[PDB]
């Protein structure tokens, strides 16, 4: 009464779809009739009939069917019928199977659909940091945070600007390497939130007094071994061969946007969880998160594509690369925050619990592509940070 | 005496002589010939001759450069050659070094070199919409039952004709940073390129809930949209050229004619049909919001062309003049045959071919003459006056 | 009785039932369905039809794909239909994977897929030429002392006409491995890249020589010459596409058109002048040289366009081919109106126009047959038969 | 004052009407001014440079030193405007006469630097085809006539210089793409056909020694993967869009890929002829590769110092030692293929400890060839033993 189609829906059976499949490939070739296809499809049903009998559960598959046909065919006089059969049904599973480097000559339907999921996720996640009041945070300042508190919040900031405030057009770029509709309104929702986190990051130097600061920042040297390893994972963003583009989509969505600026994201929703404070820059800081996570995420599924449909592209040297990667990431991320507490550390906030949430960030990046983790965690430590991630 | 002086940037400043003494001491100093003391005799002589000229001849106030002009005289008249010479030179790389390169990557972030752009992202975030903002009941129930036969083939055609330009990959905006390699251009590029995913998702929703998804997949076939599609491709010919000058030609295109006409006389049609028939509603609400992100994109294009225009006048000459007002006659002639196409089943009463055609004329002649260009057509006021409203709805 | 069998590269060899036998134990031993005795039942029946076709062929030999079509019949009538929908599956995409492709780039050096094309790399070897190697002394002499007003007025604009598209940087050639990545290609490429740098060298000595330096500089003011320009550079549009359909188009035009057809009017000008009027001796000489060697680079690119149609023939359908048409007139009408440039002060008895003419329309209806298309131009026989000494030289 | 030194630093018979002139167009650019005002300048700039002559030291004037004078007269005359359009218009035209390697330009002639066309003479006259040798002797002298220590030796020799030679090679010819210059395009092309009849000649000389099996398990070699390490680290940059980058392939590639690195390999084959009076036909074509090769390195040496003498800001501290880093990496590998070339023992008439002097030598060469100081100390009686080679090259 039913069948199983491709696509997992359930659709009520029709005999003649197996007859018209017989019939056209017995008329491609000139040998057969619409009786002969009439008689092959019988066989076909009186076999499905008897997989009712094993089974009453039993609902055939469109590529059971499939089987089957080929089966009778090879079972009957038509033998050319039956070998022009295999390699037709074989030639259009080829054709559905997808390329996510290669353009398609028809905008619907989508390939990738569950990626058009990012798009209402950054519409949902969308700000101005003209929503947010940063009054109460001038006056914590002023009148409400210690020295050793103050340079902390100071290069947090400084350190969130060094990546925000700038020309970034990595996604925004995307589709001409990745050239699919779907991918390339994913990458302009992507690039416009961008334009936010710079304009949120660039008014906060100003009103903090932090400009200044901020281009002289270029010159510690702290900053230029970060400035190293983000550049170096960003080695082939402008590549013309697609495993080279791959390498850089990979680095920088499971390192640069999942784990960069969240050792900072945590100082400052620290300071606001625990004693209050910074109420108006922790909104904005918390939002940036919410459109990093989503940032990250986009970019594990892209490169999950990508393995699925080149999983060759994915070895041993690969994959060391990647661990190698990684670490150098850790080892300039962990002194971004030795050089934050450069004034002294805090006491609710200690560098051991931070060094943890990083350690299991980098993990989960490389359990999401398929890799087994790099760093060993202290549970208890990583336990302090769990409120982090219950908020994004 | 001389009170004030006349900066580079027009504006007025109060005289300090130790400027035109510290001027001539550093190309003294930078040669290693003459000193303070003879900078201080050469500066006299430049404020001598800056008094001959006001009071003695015409009331005046000096220039920055004719300022320089008399220091570099004096030098000439003076012992130091050399200074004179290598003061000449000094001040025409500093001219050459002050000009902006709208094509040129420069080295810092800040400060912008045009800074009046950043108000295209203030625009957009001002102008912000989504279609799930919007209801289309109403509008549902009007075109499938309230229209008449006439009015419903006029909506249908409009709307198919928004979606051909609408309902596409749309990358011309978010790529502007490739070839205009600016901070502030890459923030517009970024914005004005999601606003058209916005824009997609909007029309792509109106095609479904419509049922005019298999009439827009045959659209291609029509001679007037095949006719269309050639202006259209004609005028992005060079949109991914290597050429300055040939790129530029494509953003003149697209931002006067693409962005400022194409869809405009479909916009008139659904906020007229609105106005005096008070139906799609949620559609009008739709159409409106789209005509002022398009206003803001084409606006955008204009600024980023006298830029363009004001950095390298050589290049617009007669002969680039004279394809401008081709390919505006070109546009237009597409779009009035579109406009026929959407009448093919009969005119409508209250916004006739000829009211909708001085609306896109005089649309032509103000991309024109934002570019300092030529009026094209001849509008009778009259029949202008009539859609007044709709340029009243998109201010 | 089966003696011989027909190998995929078209050689003989001895008949090994082994090899079937084998052949059929792999598709078994893969799906873990029959064994190596079950094999050898299927190499018998398969050797036993092979005996029922040499008994109504005569002295039959079997090819690789008559035995593989043979081996799948029988596995299809057997009990081994997993077996058999393998055998299909897995002979199909061996056969798929054989298959060239002139735009991606292969593992190995050696074996190479067109070896064919390396007959090129002799062939320009052969025809190597320096313009130092012939004496232009009695040229001079003829072109002042020995030369009409109108007879000079014609050397002297078929020389320019020459210079115009060899007194110029040509890199086509010596960039086509960057879209067709195959070392036989690469090859070829060089060879043909350091022919023009031989080429520039002996027009520009030339201009020099015969003292048309200054009205070479004011030749790209000529409206003849602009009209010239304008389908060379149309032709070249996509010289440096990153699509491999409109690359083609380019090397297409490039080959058939501007390669073997633009020069050839004023080669067959200078030779005319030798073999009637017996002058320029030394001129004729390194045209002749010139002649053979753009002969070489238009037959290059003709088997290369055959190369991409046998892989792509989807790629020639009537849209590209009316394009090509189109592009053939557009070359013809600017270079029939080169001709008449040339003789602006008189044609010549021994070479009228019309013969000219003729001879143009003829060369672009080669081109247009040697990619499979058809003959687009109306040939005089008669006025044909006028120029054919100039094929009987190249 | 009879003669005046050009631009060109070639000396001429000095005319004054050519001061003249140059102030009367000066002059008659502006409206401000006559041909006997010109004259009277002219007289002024005469007397001047006479100052110079018998009254002095008898010197010979400059173009420069004619062009400073011409503008000192004429700011000390009553044309102040003209001083000042000479003065720009002779510094457009000096802006104009600098050249950039990287930049393309309008005009196909004159050529920037024609100088570089002596590469296309040089090439066509080192042309040849393997075909052009005979091989019989050498292929009995490798069966039958050459020891078990003298054929290993040969044959590792004949596979190390394939390893370079029997490839795809388009440096040379893509060159063009980043030198947008007519004149390095027709080197370009000139030097990559070249390399096309190196390719066939090594790839003949596979076929005919029965080597052609060796050869696709050489790759397989240690000391062979760290040659290609190196070869492959030296054009990391030579497909980069950035003309610094670029700069460096071209400087490694020149200065130690082509300059050196079949040099010990060359030397091996030459002095097996030189000594045992085997190998003929191969020490020819050897000798035929090792001519070309000496012309592509020097090219690539004329190249850099374009490169340098207009980007000398990129030759700092930081990029001359990572030019010596890669200088000793690259003998370091080329070493180690020396030793392996000699596995089954050393010859007597050339040992590795003259190869390598030959080497250290060749490399500190390259160095000083661009303005850097050598790297390794040589031992002088050794080197002498070896130079025949660049007698007979
Ligand atoms: N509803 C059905 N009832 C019975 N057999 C079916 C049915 N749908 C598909 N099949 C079987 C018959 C053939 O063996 C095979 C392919 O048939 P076909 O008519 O092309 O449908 P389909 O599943 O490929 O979808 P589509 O209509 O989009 O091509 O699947
Ligand atoms: N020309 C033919 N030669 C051989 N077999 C054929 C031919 N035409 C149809 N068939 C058979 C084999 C196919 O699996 C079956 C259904 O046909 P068809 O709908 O065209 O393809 P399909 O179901 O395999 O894939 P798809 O739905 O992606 O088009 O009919
Ligand atoms: N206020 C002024 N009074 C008199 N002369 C002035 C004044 N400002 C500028 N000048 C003249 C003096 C010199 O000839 C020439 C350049 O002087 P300078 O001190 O560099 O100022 P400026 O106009 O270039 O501004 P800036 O501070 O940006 O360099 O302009
Ligand atoms: N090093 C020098 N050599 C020669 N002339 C000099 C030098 N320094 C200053 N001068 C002269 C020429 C300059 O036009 C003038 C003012 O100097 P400066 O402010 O540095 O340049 P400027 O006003 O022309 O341009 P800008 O202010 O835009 O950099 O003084
Ligand atoms: N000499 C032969 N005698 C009989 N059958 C043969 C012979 N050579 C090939 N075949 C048939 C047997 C199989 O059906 C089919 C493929 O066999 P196979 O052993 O792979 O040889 P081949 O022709 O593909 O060459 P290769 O040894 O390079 O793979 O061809
Ligand atoms: N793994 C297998 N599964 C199914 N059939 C197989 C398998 N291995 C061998 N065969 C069959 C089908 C092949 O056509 C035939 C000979 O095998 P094979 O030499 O590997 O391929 P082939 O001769 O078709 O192509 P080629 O020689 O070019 O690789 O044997
Ligand atoms: N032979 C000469 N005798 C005297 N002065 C000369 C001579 N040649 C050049 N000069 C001086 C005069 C002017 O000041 C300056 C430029 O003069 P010019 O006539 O343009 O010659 P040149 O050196 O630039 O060569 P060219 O003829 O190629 O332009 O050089
Ligand atoms: N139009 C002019 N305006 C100002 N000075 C001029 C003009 N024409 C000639 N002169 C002066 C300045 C020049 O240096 C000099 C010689 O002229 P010219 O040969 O044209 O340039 P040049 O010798 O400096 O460079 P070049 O040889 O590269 O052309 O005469
Ligand atoms: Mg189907
Ligand atoms: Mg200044
Ligand atoms: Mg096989
Ligand atoms: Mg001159
Ligand atoms: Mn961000
Ligand atoms: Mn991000
Ligand atoms: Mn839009
Ligand atoms: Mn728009
Ligand atoms: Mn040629
Ligand atoms: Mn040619
Ligand atoms: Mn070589
Ligand atoms: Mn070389």
């Amino acid at each position: 009464k039913k069948i199983i189609k491709r696509d997992y829906s359930t659709a009520p059976f029709v005999l003649e779809k197996i007859t018209n499949a017989i019939a056209n490939a017995m008329a491609a070739l000139g040998h057969g009739s619409e009786q002969d296809a009439k008689l092959i499809s019988m066989q076909v049903y009186e076999s499905l009939l008897n997989n009712k009998e094993q089974e009453s559960e039993y609902i055939p598959t469109v590529e059971q069917v499939q089987d089957m046909v080929e089966d009778k065919l090879m079972s009957s006089e038509f033998h050319d019928v039956a070998k022009a059969y295999i390699i037709y049904r074989n030639k259009r599973a080829l054709e559905r199977k997808t390329n996510i480097f290669e353009k398609r000559i028809n905008l619907k339907p989508y390939e990738y659909p569950e990626l058009n999921e990012y798009v209402a996720a950054i519409r949902h996640s969308y700000w101005i940091h003209t929503e947010f009041n940063f009054t109460s945070d001038i006056q914590d300042f002023k009148t409400g945070l210690s020295e050793v508190e103050r340079s902390a919040i100071k290069n947090t900031m400084l350190a969130i600007s060094q990546i925000e405030v700038a020309v970034k057009t990595f996604w925004g770029d995307v589709h001409h390497r990745l050239p699919k509709p779907e991918i390339a309104a994913v990458g302009a929702t992507f690039a416009e939130s961008e334009v936010r986190h710079h304009d949120a990051y660039s008014h906060l130097l100003e009103i903090l007094g932090l400009n200044e600061e901020f281009k002289e920042l270029k010159k510690k040297p702290v900053i230029m071994k970060r400035v190293h390893y983000l550049e170096t994972s960003l080695k082939h963003a402008k590549s013309d061969d697609d495993r080279e583009y791959t390498e850089s989509i990979l680095l920088f969505a499971l390192f640069i946007e999942h784990v960069s600026l969240f050792s900072q994201f945590l100082i400052i929703m620290a300071f606001n969880k625990h004693k209050n404070m910074l109420k108006g820059i922790s909104n904005a800081v918390e939002a940036t998160s919410k459109e990093e996570q989503i940032h990250g995420d986009f970019g594990v599924d892209i490169i999950n594509i990508i393995k699925k449909e080149n999983p060759e592209w994915f070895d041993e040297e690969h994959n060391n690369l990647i661990k190698e990667m990684c670490l150098n990431s850790f080892e300039a991320e962990s002194k971004v925050v030795d050089w934050i507490f450069e004034k002294g550390e805090l006491d609710f906030l200690p560098k051991a619990v931070i060094n943890e949430f990083l350690k299991n960030r980098f993990n989960k990046s490389l359990e999401a592509i398929g890799l087994e983790k790099l760093f060993d965690i202290d549970e208890a430590l990583l336990q302090e940070t769990e409120w982090f991630d219950d908020e994004i």
